[PDB]
């Protein structure tokens, strides 16, 4: 009497299959969910329950689309639609493997990475270490990552947030890349004292150098020119504190204190990336706005759905959001090249030279942010999120990469330190090579 719907499949942007169903026998007939990639993108895809309905991930959140509706006799069975993701399995597989061995090498508790298409904001890879395998029983995998931290688990971004300040001073005409500043080693601001990560007297950093060397004092001086209201406004335009709408269950909104509630010291913290939280996707989404000539396209991971007859409906495109002008966005991309610039004499070296890839105009930003000690309700001294976000490339934006490491003891490649810059190098360089992308004067970070 019952006519069963056949579960639809989940495929990547090139119709490469991630999840699909085969017919078997046991209550006699029995559908078997196949995951040919094992753990590949399982943070996104999810897994099935014993009854063949989704248990978690997109298998669950899109279950209605994928399961269809059983028929009877007459009511015709509505077979499940196939879901096409924006993911590129080749990119996802490379990125997911690099994330796992950045975790092993660095000693971090967890690692995640997001790659967005620069122009559309489509999610090309989203990965975390320790990803579970939905072809095996989930009750055997308590030691595994079953979820999707890149959207669910916010963190404080540290100096990667300084893209907001850079964008605001350039957009409002308050400074220019070549302005020579005078940056003391510390200032008193809103009742507190902010210090640069290195002791120094007054340095003649250019505005480019303030972000290239990640000077907190320089960042806050420039942020004083912007003001709290224009700064908070730019935070919101970059999409912070708000869900992206990417189409994945468990998305966190992060946390941005609304301006009417700031304490006297909020403005001394937010511009350098403390006192607010965001997900890795929001973080990467900020750099996508600058990559896309100032126009933020909220990221999306559903590309389309295919009906059982074979007809294809594209997912509707989210509306653009103008954050800064194209001229401003191009200026910020060029400035962020200083972060990855090498200088043997040290003077004109950024904080992330290992993130540079010779022959390409890589641009990016390093971050280190203290975490909150759960017992004192205060910051740890020596527990950090490490972050990096960057654009490949400044002159031709194609890819946007965001990375977070939860408290590594070493670099992402295993050398002493605690930088994610080498992970960006690996991924960004590989994206250029695999597409045979073809290959000016040094930037001035520090004047005389
Ligand atoms: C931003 O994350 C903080 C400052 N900017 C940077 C930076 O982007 O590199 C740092 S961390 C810098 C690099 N590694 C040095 C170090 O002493 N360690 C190995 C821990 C210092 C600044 C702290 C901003 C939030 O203060
Ligand atoms: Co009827
Ligand atoms: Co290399």
């Amino acid at each position: 009497d019952v006519q069963p719907a056949a579960r639809g499949s989940i495929v990547d942007r090139n119709n490469d299959r991630l999840a699909f169903t085969i017919e078997a026998r046991a209550a006699e007939r029995q559908d078997l969910r196949q995951y040919p990639g094992g753990s590949l993108a399982a943070n996104v895809v999810g897994g099935i329950d014993w009854d063949g309905h989704g248990l978690l991930g997109l298998e669950d959140s899109l279950d209605a689309v994928l399961a269809g509706t059983d028929g009877s006799v007459r009511h015709k069975a509505v077979h499940g639609s196939t879901v096409v993701l924006t993911l590129d399995n080749d990119i996802q597989f490379y990125v997911q493997q690099q994330v796992q061995q950045a975790k092993n090498l660095s000693g971090a508790h967890n690692v995640s990475a997001v790659v967005l298409d620069a122009k559309t904001g489509e999610v090309l890879a989203m990965a975390n270490d320790n990803t579970f395998d939905p072809s095996q029983d989930i009750g055997r995998q308590g030691d595994k990552q079953l979820g999707n931290p890149a959207v669910s688990s916010p963190f404080e971004p540290g100096s990667v947030n300084k893209i907001v300040a850079a964008s605001a001073v350039i957009e409002h005409g308050l400074s220019s890349p070549d302005e020579v500043l005078q940056v003391p080693g510390s200032i008193q601001m809103g009742g507190v004292t902010v210090h640069d990560a290195w002791e120094h007297g007054v340095m003649p950093y250019t505005t480019t150098g303030v972000f290239g060397k990640s000077s907190n004092v320089g960042t806050l001086m420039l942020s004083q020119r912007v003001g709290p209201e224009r700064y908070y406004d730019m935070l919101r335009k970059f999409g912070l504190g708000q869900r992206t709408g990417v189409g994945l269950p468990g998305e966190s909104a992060g946390l941005v204190p609304p301006i009417d509630q700031w304490s006297g010291s909020t403005f001394a913290n937010l511009p350098i990336g403390q006192g607010l939280s965001m997900t890795l996707l929001q973080m990467t989404g900020m750099y996508q706005a600058i990559a896309n000539d100032g126009v933020r396209v909220p990221p999306r991971i559903i590309k389309a759905t295919v009906a059982p007859d074979g007809s294809r409906t594209e997912e509707p495109r989210p509306d653009d959001i103008r954050v800064v002008s194209a001229q401003t966005a191009q200026t910020v991309r060029q400035m962020l090249r200083a972060v990855v610039q090498r200088d043997p004499m040290g003077y004109q070296q950024g904080t992330g030279p290992t993130a540079g890839v010779p022959g390409y105009q890589m641009a990016g930003k390093t971050g280190t942010a203290q975490q909150i000690n759960p017992g004192c309700g205060c910051y740890f001294d020596d527990v950090y999120w490490i972050t990096f976000a960057g654009i490949a490339t400044a002159d031709n934006p194609r890819y946007v990469i965001g990375i977070m490491l939860d408290n590594p003891a070493r670099n992402s490649d295993g050398a002493p330190g605690h930088s994610a810059a080498p992970l960006f190098h690996n991924i960004a360089g590989w994206l250029m090579q695999r597409e045979n992308v073809p290959l000016g004067p040094p930037l001035v970070l520090q004047a005389t």
